[PDB]
């Protein structure tokens, strides 16, 4: 059986080729204490790695070894590697291939650091590298539609006609989730709430998974929070501290829409999305307004459906049908187009063998992956 | 087999490591004649140690050689470590390993000088000093909490948290039994009780040993002491006088919790406990409100446990849920945990060596010891 | 003419706009005796604010109103703001424009209460909040630069490029000089020298003002200290007795290039000043690299301006001209920045006129001051 591995930039979802559902799903994470031991004989690992790391962060320094898709610490991500093949999934490396996912417009070293980690450390038989975009088309049934993923590091779209990807249409933003909890953060200091520790940063970050929504009109629902207390909502501390937060549950997510409130030039997801459409050729265009898929956990919140909807159909022409397509499992749609991939018949050649990697290289991914 | 020795202000333990209690308990005073002995050939020493000083204080002036967990009469502290290995436990230094407790934000000339005796004067093949409150958890089988030491001299707590304690949290007073010993003198007073010596002082620390109490509501019980003599209890002094005692049961221990009454601008133990806490990061609190464990023989007042679990109540948030743990043997805590850890296989490679010493001076000390 | 009023964490600088110095400095604290006055017929009075409570301090509680940039205490602010109108500048603030300071990404509640104290207080006719590191910038006679302001509270950072300010490359750090005036009160326990109340806190202060300095190389500091008594000073307490400190002259400053010593996560000001620097565009960094301007109490270390440039040149490539700007005269740039910026002709309409806060409320100050 193969292995599915989706590496995004927050979390690492891992499992098997054929099932529905991840197996492990863990932050991406690498935890080092930054206090002194005083207690004998106590089980003191140097680092912590994924759960126990964020059971633990009251005295961790917690470091994402991947940051806007891009491993920036390889010596942390083969702690997660290992942690996720031998704690999580229980399985050995060298008896099963494994498929990985990368973002589109990588820097392609990043891609030929895991050809090389993958067969000389873990000793894997076979290995490919898909695009995130693309796997979640898989997911959904389909072989013609634009996909944007959202996730924590890069929020990319793809668009794919009948089966063919157009690479000049590809467009990348480092604009994601890890910048909304940054941007949280900063404007969490105009209640008075100060969180800079980085495990103080996995607070704001639970804050944002459970009170953040995307307003459908953002001007509206300013008046509506500068007008009463409706939309204030309370969330508790680990300490017990209750906070209140009111205007910033849609104004963190409104970051998505007007990267400008980050000091960013690059245009909204939604633009980002309608350029992606207007780069293809005019005859496509027209399957991919009415294929909009949407994944990634960045992608969950309330409303951003309704919301992207509502600003395509103001850019396409009047007579487009706009449908977006948001499934409610696509925060896993990554991994389970991975695993219909994996599964395909028609896929056990694509593979990257031991034997091509010891005859070409590295580079070999280059030649074999899109 | 090692040797603990808990070296606090007014009273000091000794014993082996392995063992439950401290093989010998004594005061930690040092008394020598103030008048002229008019007995020739009877058995008069220059100065007594311990038991025998308490015993005859009638004709000695008692002095500490350690206040306020500093050492001030280095010269008197050897005379009693002398009477503990030689009198007391019977035992050679020079053979055995030994484990000394200090309090935390202590000068460093104080370990050093501890240092330099132990290996110049009783030739300890090896010497370690751990923090009286990081034993105080070893006792109670534990490796997360916050615990208040307070003893004759010191009251200091020291949060822990898996493991790992937090120095920038560690809070120290100065306010311990022989300040509230002192306050128990000045306000005896007011009854006409005049005990001025430091034998009478003996005397009136034995008083607030079996007559003392914490109030859980001061300023009710306040008004019960002054409306019926149920409270008041009597006290036979050594020559046969009868005292009685009213409120001052109650106000003496009350020091504790509000140190303007001695004139200090310090706060109470609830707050000291509950500023260190705050002190610690967010994700911690709540297991360090759950583990407040209470160490040394200040907290042995009765009812003071639920006074301190009243007071931090009302600090701490209300989801969070209070619990301190008061062992009927915490008089021992510091003691019981410096013979576990001296125990531990782990622990017998952070002895500081004859050798190391020899090498690097009294300093070593601050190099292997917290 | 306008008032310029520099409210900091720990002094209150105040003066008349069109001056080069302010007329009138003093400790921002509210001191309130502990004790019980005895004497009947003397002029006690109930609180003691700025330099009447520095000399009474022996017998009062000082209490700073701020914290960290932020009013905790708003009945004493009044008690200040109403000293430095009536008793320190004794002009009537009903008659003059006030224009006040405060710290960047500070609750928007702290600026509110301000703009409503000084409307319904005071009555001020004009009103307006200036970023405190904006205002340095105007001393310097620069409108391009990046001004480091570490004052008694807040440490920030404030990048400006052609007079346009980058809000989100704004960063603030709650290490300041109180924090390492506790860090010296910490460290001096190390020598035996005990300071613990807020009066003691004050002269602790006077000697990190005196003898503390930066160290170019703190490693190497740390040997020269070690090995010889050259570094070591003599500092006479006020009741005649004589302190001498070693290592501490260096270590405590060192706390802000290691804000690991205080056990928080934080990076050093030399970290903070390049991270701000590098959230900027690529092509104002070179500017901002050569116009890097010091502002605040805690830039006065002898040394710190040499120490900041040697560490921004390691951080910076070696091609950038790293210039560090440390005028004489920078403990009152915020204040003569200020006092520039109300002398304007151009600056007399961006005024908060009485007549707008009474048809806006405080929230007006969200809209007329950045
Ligand atoms: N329910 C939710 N609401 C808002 N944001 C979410 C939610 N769930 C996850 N996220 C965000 O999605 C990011 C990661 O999503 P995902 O794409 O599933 O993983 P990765 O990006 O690591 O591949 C996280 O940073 C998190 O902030
Ligand atoms: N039952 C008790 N009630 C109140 N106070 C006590 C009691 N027993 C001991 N103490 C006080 O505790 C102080 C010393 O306690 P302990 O911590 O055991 O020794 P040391 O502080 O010398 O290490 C003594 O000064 C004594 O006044
Ligand atoms: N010569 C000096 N050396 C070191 N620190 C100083 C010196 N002068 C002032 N400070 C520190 O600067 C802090 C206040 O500086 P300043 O910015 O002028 O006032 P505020 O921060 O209240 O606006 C004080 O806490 C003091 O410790
Ligand atoms: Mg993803
Ligand atoms: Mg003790
Ligand atoms: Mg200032």
């Amino acid at each position: 059986a193969a292995l599915v591995v989706d590496n995004g930039s927050g979390m690492c979802k891992a499992g098997f080729a054929g099932d529905d559902a991840p197996r492990a799903v863990f932050p991406s994470i690498v935890g080092r204490p930054r206090h002194q031991g005083v207690m004998v004989g106590m089980g003191q690992k140097d680092s912590y790695v994924g759960d126990e790391a964020q059971s633990k962060r009251g005295i961790l320094t917690l470091k994402y070894p991947i940051e806007h898709g891009i491993v920036t610490n390889w010596d942390d991500m083969e702690k997660i590697w290992h942690h996720t093949f031998y704690n999580e999934l229980r399985v050995a490396p060298e008896e099963h291939p494994v498929l990985l996912t990368e973002a589109p417009l990588n820097p392609k070293a990043n891609r030929e650091k895991m050809t090389q980690i993958m067969f000389e450390t873990f000793n894997t038989p076979a290995m490919y590298v898909a695009i995130q975009a693309v796997l979640s088309l898989y997911a959904s049934g389909r072989t013609t539609g634009i996909v944007m993923d959202s996730g924590d590091g890069v929020t990319h779209t793809v668009p794919i006609y009948e089966g063919y990807a157009l690479p000049h249409a590809i467009l990348r933003l480092d604009l994601a989730g890890r910048d909304l909890t940054d941007y949280l953060m900063k404007i969490l200091t105009e209640r008075g709430y100060s969180f800079t520790t980085t495990a103080e940063r996995e607070i704001v970050r639970d804050i944002k998974e459970k009170l953040c929504y995307v307003a459908l009109d953002f001007e509206q629902e300013m008046a509506t929070a500068a007008s009463s207390s409706s939309l204030e909502k309370s969330y508790e501390l680990p300490d017990g501290q209750v906070i209140t937060i009111g205007n910033e549950r849609f104004r963190c997510p409104e970051a998505l829409f007007q990267p400008s409130f980050l000091g960013m030039e690059s245009a909204g997801i939604h633009e980002t999305t309608f350029n992606s459409i207007m780069k293809c050729d005019v005859d496509i265009r027209k399957d991919l307004y009415a294929n909009t898929v949407l994944s990634g956990g960045t992608t969950m919140y309330p409303g951003i459906a309704d919301r992207m909807q509502k600003e395509i159909t103001a850019l396409a022409p009047s007579t487009m049908k706009i449908k977006i397509i948001a499934p409610p499992e696509r925060k896993y749609s990554v991994w389970i187009g991975g695993s219909i991939l994996a599964s395909l018949s028609t896929f056990q050649q694509m593979w990257i063998s031991k034997q091509e990697y010891d005859e070409s290289g590295p580079s070999i991914v280059h030649r074999k992956c899109f």
